[PDB]
């Protein structure tokens, strides 16, 4: 199990245009493409992510082309943000996955802004950091898959991915 397999399992695979857990147009392997409410602005940007005349409809390789940009995209995001860095630095490479995990869901600001729940991370009170980070908008709009990133993070191990 790697970050790639990990998030291939939290985000599914679509190659037409659909709407995400907050209504917002996506595609792929969860390429959020805008928040606009205009399916119009959703297929200029996905035209413009894939460089040809889509119509809303992608290839399973252009997928993981996105795909890999966008975990790409979040490794560095993580790199250059002074909050994140540290925490990212001092964790094993199982808990580093989930910490791209939630990056790749709701952005490096968003991440950022669980102060609590880094610095529990950085000093690594496990158990106590699982329970603060429950304690979210996260946790009670997404439970399954914040429960099974939670649970990586609590045990350092990929034990909530298999059987999967
Ligand atoms: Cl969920």
């Amino acid at each position: 199990m790697n970050i790639f397999e990990m998030l291939r399992i939290d985000e599914g695979l679509r190659l037409k245009i659909y709407k995400d857990t907050e209504g917002y147009y996506t595609i792929g392997i969860g390429h959020l493409l805008t928040k606009s409410p205009s399916l119009n602005a959703a297929k200029s940007e996905l035209d413009k992510a894939i460089g040809r005349n889509t119509n809303g409809v992608i290839t399973k390789d252009e997928a993981e082309k996105l795909f890999n940009q966008d975990v790409d995209a979040a490794v560095r995001g993580i790199l250059r943000n002074a909050k994140l860095k540290p925490v990212y630095d001092s964790l094993d490479a199982v808990r580093r996955a989930a910490l791209i995990n939630m990056v790749f869901q709701m952005g490096e600001t968003g991440v950022a802004g669980f102060t609590n729940s880094l610095r529990m991370l950085q000093q690594k009170r496990w158990d106590e950091a699982a329970v603060n980070l429950a304690k979210s908008r996260w946790y009670n709009q997404t439970p399954n898959r914040a429960k099974r990133v939670i649970t990586t993070f609590r045990t350092g191990t990929w034990d909530a991915y298999k059987n999967l």
